[PDB]
């Protein structure tokens, strides 16, 4: 892998190493709120994070992942458009160099300052590597961030970032409660899509919450002090690590709410 979000290895180049980048169910997409159809057959989402066990936070050179113990059913996502049980494996964000961009999904072409991805895999496939080979292998819960009032539940994440500034650095990150990152409402849009970084596999049921969370300018400024580069290498600020909207093609975006 040599892909990134720089001036010569960005999303417009990915198709050369990952031809599925030009596929029929790529993510993210623009959510046209007037075209998305209310589906009364969709169920309430069930976000069961009471027993979540966070373990570690890693700068992987494209974002930072907060990793969970997914060795058994602790934190799981069920219901909504989903059949079966999906285990939380990690969350990460995508963000911008300034507040007017950062999100991957857009809403009537509006870009949010950032987007949180809570990533889950379908336990019926036994492990992540098997799950990503299946069209219903993953469920990613996407939550928009706008800049305003501080999000108290995000501050523990913010405060550890200085310790994982560069690619390949990690730190212990136990006892973090991801419920503190959820908005009030679980109203959502859903559509079939893909991973938004290589390998871009078309194995995701996307669930994107309508209600954004508010974070402070100071919180997102700390995201923007991270580095894409490794220790001692020329500093490249980790900013604009988002893939733009991809063609919707023959896909329907459904709303859980009227
Ligand atoms: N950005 S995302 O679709 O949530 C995502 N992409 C990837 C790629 C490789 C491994 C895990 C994930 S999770
Ligand atoms: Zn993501």
């Amino acid at each position: 892998h040599h892909w990134g979000y720089g001036k010569h290895n960005g999303p417009e180049h990915w198709h050369k190493d990952f031809p599925i980048a030009k596929g029929e169910r790529q993510s993210p997409v623009d959510i046209d709120t007037h075209t998305a159809k209310y589906d009364p057959s969709l169920k309430p989402l069930s976000v069961s994070y009471d027993q979540a066990t966070s373990l570690r936070i890693l700068n992987n050179g494209h974002a930072f992942n907060v990793e969970f113990d997914d060795s058994q059913d602790k934190a799981v996502l069920k219901g909504g458009p989903l059949d079966g049980t999906y285990r939380l494996i990690q969350f990460h964000f995508h963000w911008g160099s300034l507040d007017g961009q950062g999100s991957e999904h857009t809403v009537d072409k509006k870009k949010y300052a950032a987007e949180l991805h809570l990533v889950h895999w379908n336990t019926k496939y036994g492990d992540w590597g098997k799950a990503v080979q299946q069209p219903d292998g993953l469920a990613v819960l996407g939550i928009f961030l706008k800049v305003g009032s501080a999000k108290p539940g995000l501050q523990k994440v913010v405060d550890v970032l200085d310790s994982i500034k560069t690619k390949g650095k990690s730190a212990d990150f136990t006892n973090f409660d991801p419920r503190g990152l959820l908005p009030e409402s679980l109203d959502y849009w859903t559509y079939p899509g893909s991973l938004t970084t290589p390998p871009l596999l078309e194995c995701v049921t996307w669930i994107v919450l309508k209600e954004p969370i508010s974070v402070s300018s100071e919180q997102v400024l700390k995201f923007r002090k991270l580095n894409f580069n490794g220790e001692g290498e020329p500093e490249e600020l980790m900013v604009d690590n988002w893939r733009p909207a991809q063609p919707l093609k023959n896909r329907q975006i459904k709303a859980s709410f009227k």
